[PDB]
């Protein structure tokens, strides 16, 4: 009901450091 975001985290493939990426996503609307 097409307001609102989806959930978005990314962990950068790896590395073992704090490779904490972000994003966006929505009900693309």
């Amino acid at each position: 009901h097409t307001d609102g975001q989806t959930n978005t985290v990314t962990d950068g493939g790896d590395g073992r450091y704090t490779n904490k990426d972000s994003d966006t996503d929505h009900r693309e609307d």
